[PDB]
């Protein structure tokens, strides 16, 4: 059975995780884990309560690891236990993946050094200090690393992983079973397509978070430099 | 505060719910409820454990009600307590909505009689016996009813509801904040675009479920005929 694991942490953006979870859980001969320091309740940034299924120490060797993003990424970038777990699993995983600001956690763990990667548009400047080659594309692959932008990045890249772990017909069948054919009613999902006034509002609302994450990123980079 | 409620039931397809939940929970001055017979754990069809936040009796009057789909829809179509709750809330709600097979629950409650509606492609033949005018479109509006197809239907229609409850700029800001710009790597999300061999596989895998739901639908229709 293919072993797939998601890191589940306080203040996660839950859709970053629950999207790919439902897609990948639809495949035959997979087992999906929700990993934290101990099994039990973990609260997402919206207040939704989720349950972790396994601890770091009890998690099996993973074939796929996925790091979601969210407010809670800042704490995780300086959590030595979580970073060590990610490094251990990444060493043998077939696919190391992240959604949105989850790539900043991979960066803090040292897994983006010399690698092409993306992250959420408002935090993209934090990739270079973590050693990455920043790329402004929605899905960026470098070897076995796959970083994706947008809250539903993991739904799309889960179909790619299905095709590569199984075959294209299996990925197509899952897409059809889920009737997955998005059609957003607005075209404002990128700073290059949204109205300038909307981009300003969004940047202003992210400014305090970006400031705090600049500080965290520099401390994380100092640890990598040692 | 706008009151938004999702029905959370055993064997729900969790993404049908968790997608619109994270979008709508991002708006100012909303309160989101996860409703079942009592607060506490409810297990989705994938095994993911979610928590209901309120009972039927304690739920406030809702401005928006959303019925997700999933395996568990069959039981809900013959649950008199759940159907009565849906009818009570629909009477005063500004928006009555569903995702995927959630529209079959609205049908069992009598809320599709004479109304245009859609549902998941494999179960579309069950709409007419519930009194609906079946429509093969991804999002179908009829008055204050909004039925949508696909596991992520509620992400897209949540942006529509944001624009109508607030304004277009608010919907665009949320889309940008979430960097929501899907791009599926395959084009098999409709029986009209998927390869014929894939459609056959998917129809065969749904056949036992469709048979059981034909029986349930006829009993539900008999109750409406009384
Ligand atoms: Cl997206
Ligand atoms: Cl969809």
């Amino acid at each position: 059975a293919v072993q797939i694991g998601f890191l589940l942490f306080p203040e996660v953006q839950q859709l970053d995780l629950t999207g790919p979870h439902d897609v990948l859980a639809s495949l035959p001969d997979v087992q999906v884990h929700l990993i934290w320091k101990e099994p039990g309740p973990v609260v997402a940034s919206s207040g939704l309560v989720l349950q972790a299924t396994t601890s770091f120490a009890d998690c099996p060797p993973l074939d796929v690891i996925c790091i979601p993003g969210g407010t809670g990424v800042g704490a995780l970038m300086e959590d030595p236990q979580a970073l060590a777990f990610i490094r251990q699993q990444a060493a043998r995983a077939r696919y190391v993946t992240s959604v949105c600001t989850g790539s900043l956690v991979l960066g803090a763990a040292g897994l983006l050094q010399g690698k092409r990667a993306t992250t959420h548009w408002a935090y993209h400047e934090l990739l270079a200090p973590l050693g990455a080659i920043p790329v402004h594309e929605r899905v960026v692959r470098d070897g076995n690393l796959l970083t994706g932008t947008g809250i539903t990045a993991g739904i799309d890249f889960a179909l790619t992983l299905a095709a590569e772990l199984f075959d294209a017909a299996t990925a197509q069948r899952v897409q059809l079973q889920l009737e997955y054919a998005p059609a957003p009613p607005f075209n404002a999902g990128s700073p290059d397509t949204a109205p300038a006034s909307v981009v300003q509002q969004a940047r202003q609302r992210a400014a305090d978070s970006l400031h705090k994450r600049r500080e965290i990123t520099l401390r994380a980079a100092a640890r990598l430099a040692a």
